[PDB]
């Protein structure tokens, strides 16, 4: 299984299909797909766990990657059995997700806390508890609550997309610290990011 707070499972949240791939709610997929390409980790079909997954070496550590293919609000149907099967404790899990409560171009690493309204986290925390790490990728808020679906299922304008892409790129450079268990240093260096 996992070992302490070395990160050994990195999950990206999102919805499946081309119609959702460019939407804000897929920010976690963007991160994990880019990470997989950086390290040469194959993301392959994983029907057993209702997702796409991979396994490979990140900086001398054996790490698994997971993209649930359940639709966002059923993400736990992938993350929970996968983590349990591989004996990965929540403390060794990083979940990358879009964050309505932060601006595009802001990115933060957080440990613990609730779902903050996020319908994918809402499907995970009841089962494994809150004590996993989160890479909160700011996407902005549409103002009102009635609008949240339309915002998160929208494709950001180019300025916002550029800001998010830069923040994601910065976080990819800090995965080495996470897989090494240097969560405090990673948190400081991720949370310090600014776009300009
Ligand atoms: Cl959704
Ligand atoms: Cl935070
Ligand atoms: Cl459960
Ligand atoms: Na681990
Ligand atoms: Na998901
Ligand atoms: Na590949
Ligand atoms: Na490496
Ligand atoms: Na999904
Ligand atoms: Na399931
Ligand atoms: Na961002
Ligand atoms: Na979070
Ligand atoms: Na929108
Ligand atoms: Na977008
Ligand atoms: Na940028
Ligand atoms: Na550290
Ligand atoms: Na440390």
């Amino acid at each position: 299984g996992s070992h302490m707070s070395n990160i050994s499972l990195i999950v990206g949240l999102g919805n499946p299909g081309s119609e959702y791939a460019q939407t804000r709610h897929n920010a976690g997929f963007w991160f994990v797909e880019q990470l997989a390409d950086k390290y040469g980790i194959t993301l392959k079909n994983d029907p057993k766990f209702h997702g796409i997954s991979g396994r490979g070496n990140i900086e001398g550590h054996d790490v698994r990657l997971l993209l649930p293919m359940t639709y966002m609000n059923r993400s736990g149907q992938s993350v929970v059995p996968f983590s349990k099967f591989y004996q990965i404790a929540p403390e060794a899990i990083l979940i990358a997700h879009d964050e309505l409560d932060m601006n595009p171009g802001v990115i933060r690493l957080k440990t613990g806390g609730g779902h903050g309204g996020h319908n994918g986290l809402r499907d995970i925390v009841p089962h494994i508890g809150p004590n996993f790490h989160r890479l909160r990728i700011g996407i902005g808020h549409p103002g009102s609550k009635e609008r949240v679906s339309g915002h998160v299922l929208g494709k950001a304008p180019s300025n916002e997309q550029s800001l998010m892409d830069g923040a994601i790129d910065h976080a990819l450079s800090k995965v080495k610290l996470l897989v090494q268990g240097q969560v405090p240093q990673a948190m400081n260096q991720i949370n310090a990011y600014k776009p300009a």
